[PDB]
């Protein structure tokens, strides 16, 4: 079986399990089951499945070098697929709720879930809640007797929480920290003193890297019973590095990739986001450029947004990006090498994760 | 130690643990820690703590009849308090997100969290996410080595999911099921054929009874290592009964308790909710009353809302409520008696849960 066709088949199985259980234990009626099926499909399907497929690919790497009965190989790959779906559904949760939080319009060239006519925010917030509850239902059903159940649940937990903390860091990244206060409407920063590489790295590390790279790698290890084949501090370091790179690419595309190809009209400039572009621009601009940036950033007005893009284009951020990129290559290669000391196999999976991130 | 002062002390401990951990492991800064502290306080404190205190009271009942070292008594009560906080924080999650979903204005005579000036929906949806993630952090930290950890996590999981399913049943209770469709904006029912006792009971069972009565009772059993002292099917039956009664009381108050005393301007009529009042009214109205109800229900217009309240007042729903009440007394008493066969202690805790619900 090709990995993807297996992965997609298990989607059907897991769907059927979840919807069957709603009928037999939760008193659901057919029409509400249908609503939930369409929600699941609309929110969980149609991406590249990169995160979920990482789990599968790590497990396949270990299968190639570890003796097992065929039934065991099948069970490991089935667990890797279920695990990969937990992560895809956790992402689906975050996208549903992030789109509502941000007032986003499109996602993957389609309307955000909450904007569907028969959804609305009222339902969509709860639909996103369900999306995350399904990850736990899947885990308890499919991994009930597995030795890795507690490790897997505890890891998932910690990554989920890191992610929500990262969301807080992201949505508050344009306020001055010393002014955060539930009682007082939050002004945009005027000094941009918190637009630094280190602050940017904290946002991205929590908001993206834990669920996008750490979780799939470690889940692949856990379903393979292979966590003792690796030095976990290196897995953390390499996940944090590659994830930061993925995010930097995303931040560049938000500004410069045509909307039809992006799947989205990017609004980071209007949202005053602490993006890689803003931080890198502020790390090289002269006084005059800084003052032009401050008078134009974080404003809906297209004239001001175009002034911000013009500033980015004249600031030659391609050079800063190539430099960042070369450094990331050095470091990711270094970490891949260190990972070979204990697991050539796993190092190779990480190389593959890196190639697919670096090329996309 | 009085139970409540213990319960509130553990709140402080758990707070400190969560915020300390954010500083030492999640790279949080002090101002964001403060924001989170104020959020926690604002969303978790100031109710009666009925749910969390049920856990404590069930555990205290078993302590009175079970031999234990003093250190063991203390550890059991500490676990009961932590468990009770998990439920309070799970409720806090649901209230934050429900208030945003419903566009609610007040809660406990204070603005809904999302309406605080320095919060906003953008942050509040994520704050509610965090509230639920903290329940898992608490569990993994405080119950790491406990024999009941898996049972407790799996129970919490199932109740959480039941709750979100119940929310879906509640928010969709005024649509015709056969018309649910993500693609089509949902009209209010015109026939009210789905306003039945059985449909009402399904909404309330999932939306409220599992987290409000089942979870606290069973968590008290699990932290006491006492789940084999009870017949679980009876605990389920009695929780479902008492919770339905609690909800019926809530539905009556939404319509008839003055807003200053309610903590809220109730909007169930304008929201076209499948309330106990609507169902009971439709179970006794004549043709003319039914037609007047249909032309006025589910409309913001205060004239139409007052026509609905007038209909309820003339329909003598106090008699239907006294009758419902007497029947609930019979059945809850019957179930308390059946619970004595295996655990007089637990039966008594359930009697106390019932008295505090029946009197409030
Ligand atoms: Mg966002
Ligand atoms: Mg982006
Ligand atoms: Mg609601
Ligand atoms: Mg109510």
């Amino acid at each position: 079986m090709a990995s993807m066709e297996r992965f997609l088949s298990v989607y059907d199985e897991v769907q059927a399990f979840l919807l069957d259980q709603l009928q037999s234990k939760y008193e659901i009626d057919p029409n509400r089951a249908r609503y939930l099926r369409i929600m699941m499909d609309t929110t969980c399907l149609g991406g590249k499945y990169f995160r979920g497929m990482t789990v599968v690919n790590v497990a396949e790497g270990f299968l190639a070098v570890t003796q097992h009965d065929e039934a065991t190989k099948e069970r490991i790959l089935h667990d890797a697929c279920v695990g990969g779906w937990m992560i895809e559904f956790l992402q689906a949760h975050y996208l549903v709720e992030d789109d509502i939080m941000d007032g986003s319009v499109m996602r993957r060239g389609k309307p955000c879930w909450y904007r569907f006519p028969g959804v609305t925010t009222q339902c969509a917030i709860n639909d996103g809640i369900i999306l995350k509850s399904w990850t736990q239902i899947m885990a308890w059903h499919y991994f009930a007797d597995r030795p890795f159940l507690k490790d897997l649940l505890c890891l998932f937990q910690k990554v989920d929480y890191a992610t929500a903390v990262g969301q807080m860091y992201d949505v508050t990244s344009m306020c001055d920290s010393n002014k955060l206060d539930p009682e007082v409407a939050q002004p945009m920063t005027t000094d941009f003193a918190e637009f630094t590489p280190a602050i940017y790295k904290r946002i991205v590390k929590y908001k993206t890297t834990f669920y996008t790279y750490l979780l799939p790698l470690v889940m692949g290890l856990l379903v393979s019973e292979a966590a003792a084949s690796v030095e976990m501090n290196l897995v953390e370091r390499v996940a944090h590095l590659i994830g930061e790179y993925f995010q930097v690419q995303d931040d560049v595309m938000d500004c410069f990739t045509p909307p039809e190809q992006l799947g989205k009209v990017g609004t980071d400039i209007e949202d005053a986001k602490c993006s890689w572009l803003a931080v890198t621009f502020l790390g090289k601009a002269n006084a005059a450029q800084v003052a032009e940036f401050k008078a134009n950033y974080g404003e809906k007005d297209p004239a001001k947004v175009a002034v911000v893009k013009r500033l980015y284009s004249k600031a030659n951020l391609q050079a800063d990006f190539a430099a960042y990129e070369a450094e990331v290559v050095r470091e990711v290669e270094s970490l891949i090498e260190q990972l070979k000391v204990k697991s050539p196999t796993f190092a190779e999976s990480v190389a593959v994760v890196w190639e697919k991130t670096h090329k996309r």
